[PDB]
């Protein structure tokens, strides 16, 4: 039985050619809006705020953790390498591998993070361990973004990112020091222009991570602060049938300007 805002999201899907999904949460009352919320989707660079998340809980007791610099070799290097390439026989600490791979989108800085937790399976593990029960990596970069069609790996659900993003960034999954961190890698996004900050309005303050993957996937989740309101947290992603499909990010910013109405 849908509200005019889930009819407002399928009409914007149907001219899409795609399929879509969203997650609202109003921080407000508690509500939330979704639309496919409980549909698996890739996640693609979307990850990799869990994988940041999870090297900052592990440096809540090692206190000097994202201090530590790791070495960088020229094998290490993947297809998405903006920050990384310039420190190709040298090192980035994982602060820097944390802001690389989340404001600018690094892969090679995403594969750093997934290694320093044991593998896709140590990002996972820190997910259960916050009470996401959805969320899977599988694979490392670039792999992890094939976006297969009903292939379930490298996939969450909406409603489950949407639930774990606030808690990340609002609540106390993290310590407050780490949270903050989180706040502040995600507001200073290079990448997200185009995508959920491209539909609010422009008084709104924004966090945000972008993926993109094959099958023109394309996605966004993000943690706002709306004028004279408590804060919401969005998840926007958009999939298509098409292996070699253009990325659609006014489709994520279209989907944000229906979600801001009345807020």
């Amino acid at each position: 039985q849908t509200s005019a805002v889930q009819q407002k999201l399928a009409a914007l899907e149907k001219s899409s050619g795609g399929r879509l999904g969203v997650a609202l949460i109003d921080t407000a009352d508690n509500t939330q809006v979704l639309y496919r919320g409980d549909e698996r989707f890739p996640m693609c660079g979307t990850s990799k705020v869990m994988a940041a998340a999870a090297v900052l809980k592990q440096s809540e007791t090692q206190k000097q953790l994202l201090n530590q610099p790791v070495e960088i070799k020229p094998a290490d290097l993947v297809n998405y390498n903006p920050i990384a390439e310039k420190h190709v026989n040298g090192t980035m600490t994982l602060a820097e591998l944390s802001a690389a791979a989340l404001q600018y989108s690094d892969n090679t800085a995403m594969n750093k993070l997934i290694a320093q937790l044991g593998g896709p399976g140590g990002v996972t593990a820190f997910a259960r361990a916050i009470g996401d029960e959805t969320f899977r990596l599988d694979r490392t970069e670039p792999t992890l973004n094939t976006a297969i069609p009903g292939d379930p790996r490298d996939t969450t659900t909406p409603r489950a990112m949407a639930q774990t993003l606030r808690q990340l960034t609002l609540g106390h999954a993290l310590g407050e020091t780490q949270r903050a961190q989180l706040v502040t890698w995600l507001k200073g996004n290079t990448t997200g222009a185009a995508s959920i900050r491209a539909g609010l309005p422009t008084s709104w303050t924004v966090g945000d991570k972008t993926g993109a993957g094959d099958y023109g996937t394309t996605n966004d989740i993000a943690v706002i602060w709306p004028q004279g309101r408590a804060p919401l947290v969005l998840v926007t992603y958009f999939t298509q049938p098409q292996q070699n499909a253009e990325s659609r990010a006014d489709v994520l910013a279209s989907a944000a300007r229906i979600i801001a109405e009345g807020l």
